[PDB]
């Protein structure tokens, strides 16, 4: 099939980028390059099965592009990812994350485009919820910007569903790392503790580093991805996870244990927006989708300590 | 206390500020003549208690003028209101509806605003509901981008509450109409039937005209803006309706009747993106307000005939 990957210079979008083209997929990568990165699709100069285009999703002739290159799916990925920048700005994370959404689901709509797979958030979209690990019935309760616009793009994929019939899935991701990862990144803990204790540079936690998070490898995120483009569980949020829980803390010391050296971060004050607690329950995901994550923690974090130490 | 009204210039708008200022409160009305008419404001011009300001909440610096004025409660009417134009540019109507409810809300967390009342749409908010009338507790499942805008604002400002403790309360209403609705759209059905018919110009139902509203006089409205205003139903929605449903056939043999006209609409063809039916449980409001709508359609037309009858 022809695809189409907005935030395709990205760490998880390159990522889908490989994997639809190994599955025999034309793929068009769109990415303006704000936090993604060129040397993540370097190697792809040369495949014509691939064609990039550098483009800013608020801004860029959506309609034209789609009408060019008439992609059958739409995998939505382009977003600011930064809770605390959101918390900062939160009109440009809605410029991107709202608007950006409502532009490409208008564009889609007029140019035959199949399906839109929106990336919402997982890890933030329910805040504080009823329960763990939160199923997708429980309801949105965002408390941050990045949360809210995640829950307002599916929203409006769901209007546009209903408006047009522009079928529509959302991933919904926990925590994901992994290869790729920016190290530079202002978020991505694993890819931060990675690169600093390699680099035997200070590490800290935040708050008295109990805050807990749903680790998920990127491969497994991009199976995900995969699965839900198919004509399957449309019209759904899917969780995508692990259903386990690890503390700020106890992530420091499996990463400490795959670098080696010390396990002895700091403390510093909590950060505005930042939620306590996220596990996802992934049965919705397991049942419908047949998805299951294979990358345990212990073995993602070495996986991915042994890329940023080969890269370093 | 200290109010500010955006949309004031507006149809809802104008009306409360009126309410406000006999309530012995000062007001700022914020408006940019998008749709409102300064002709709805202009018997205020030598009200010491009201002050006006010219401003696009899209662009405008909200900071400055709250940090100016000062607002205790918010009371945000300022939007994109037709249901057909969200259709034809979603992105312009997501711009002024969530883009612009977000810069107010971090305005007013900024300025030590007590509290915003937005507006949100009950009539279109729930889409095709599971049941009629329909309560708060329905899911929103929008099917026009107008609809999905005005849920994505009450979103935002729950994560405002979350994040800095700023009150909100959502007026969520049917189908408004009295004085000051502007007869010269495609909105705003009793005041297009109403002028219409006094014109001897002709009116049109759409379909077959069965699809149903709830239609609740402006005055009603207004009420329930004033009563939210106070520390009361922090964080809730509340449909602002009557709880009975009336066709577009129906109301144009009312607004005829009123009139002392012919009861002889065309018929034209569905539009794409209104509802076939919306009607409101209003058991919240009673309850958490004490509100409840006094003004019957038979009255409430009689006295929309009578302000077209009466105008200068
Ligand atoms: N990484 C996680 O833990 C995680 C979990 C849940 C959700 N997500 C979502 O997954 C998606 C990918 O995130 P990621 O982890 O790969 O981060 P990333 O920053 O590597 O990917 C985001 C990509 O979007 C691009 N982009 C940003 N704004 C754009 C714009 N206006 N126009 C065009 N492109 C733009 C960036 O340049 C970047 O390449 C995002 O939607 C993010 O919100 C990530
Ligand atoms: N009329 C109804 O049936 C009804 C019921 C439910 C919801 N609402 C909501 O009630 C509010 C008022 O609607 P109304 O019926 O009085 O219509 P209206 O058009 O008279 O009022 C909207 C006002 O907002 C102003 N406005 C629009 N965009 C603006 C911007 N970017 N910056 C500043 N001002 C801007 C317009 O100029 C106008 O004065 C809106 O939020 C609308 O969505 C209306
Ligand atoms: O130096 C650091 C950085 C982070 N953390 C902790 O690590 C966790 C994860 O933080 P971060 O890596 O910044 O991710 P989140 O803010 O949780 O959000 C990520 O995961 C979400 C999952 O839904 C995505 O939506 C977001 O885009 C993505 O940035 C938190 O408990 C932080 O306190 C530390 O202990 N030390
Ligand atoms: O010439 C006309 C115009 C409208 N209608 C009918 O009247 C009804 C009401 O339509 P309209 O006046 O356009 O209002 P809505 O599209 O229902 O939306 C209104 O009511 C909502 C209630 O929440 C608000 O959110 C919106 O801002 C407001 O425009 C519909 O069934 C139309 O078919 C006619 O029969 N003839």
């Amino acid at each position: 099939m022809r695809a189409l990957v907005t935030g395709a210079a990205g760490f998880i979008g390159s990522t889908l980028v490989d994997r639809l083209l190994a599955d025999g997929h034309s793929v068009v990568g769109l990415d303006n390059f704000a936090t993604g990165r060129a040397t993540n699709l370097e190697h792809l100069a040369d495949n014509s099965a691939h064609v990039f285009v550098e483009a800013d999703i608020v801004t860029a002739d959506l309609h034209a592009i789609l009408e060019q290159h008439r992609p059958e799916v739409v995998f939505h990925l382009a977003a600011q990812i930064d809770v605390r920048r959101s918390v900062a700005d939160p009109q440009f994370d809605a410029a991107v994350n709202v608007i950006g959404t409502v532009r490409l689901a208008e564009a889609a709509r007029q140019t035959g485009v199949r399906k839109i797979v929106h990336t919402s958030s997982g890890g933030s979209i329910y805040g504080t919820p009823p329960e763990y690990p939160t199923p997708e019935t429980a309801p949105t309760d965002p408390a941050s910007p990045y949360a809210a616009g995640k829950v307002a793009g599916e929203i409006y994929l769901n209007t546009f569903r209903h408006l047009y019939g522009l079928d529509c899935s959302h991933i919904a991701p926990a925590n994901v790392y992994g290869p790729r990862q920016d190290p530079h990144g202002e978020a991505g803990v694993v890819a931060i503790f990675a690169q600093a204790l390699l680099s035997g540079k200070p590490t800290r936690v935040f708050g008295d580093g109990t805050n807990t998070r749903d680790y998920v490898f990127v491969d497994d995120v991009v199976d995900a991805f995969v699965r839900v483009s198919a004509d399957v569980g449309g019209g759904l949020r899917f969780n995508i996870g692990t259903g386990k829980e690890t503390s700020d803390r106890q992530l420091h010391s499996a990463v400490a244990a795959a670098v080696g050296g010390p396990d002895d971060p700091e403390f510093h004050p909590p950060r505005l927006g930042d939620l306590k607690r996220s596990c996802l329950d992934i049965g919705l995901a397991e049942r419908v989708l047949g998805w299951r994550p294979q990358i345990e923690l212990a073995d993602g974090v070495r996986r991915t300590v042994e890329y940023f130490r080969h890269k370093h």
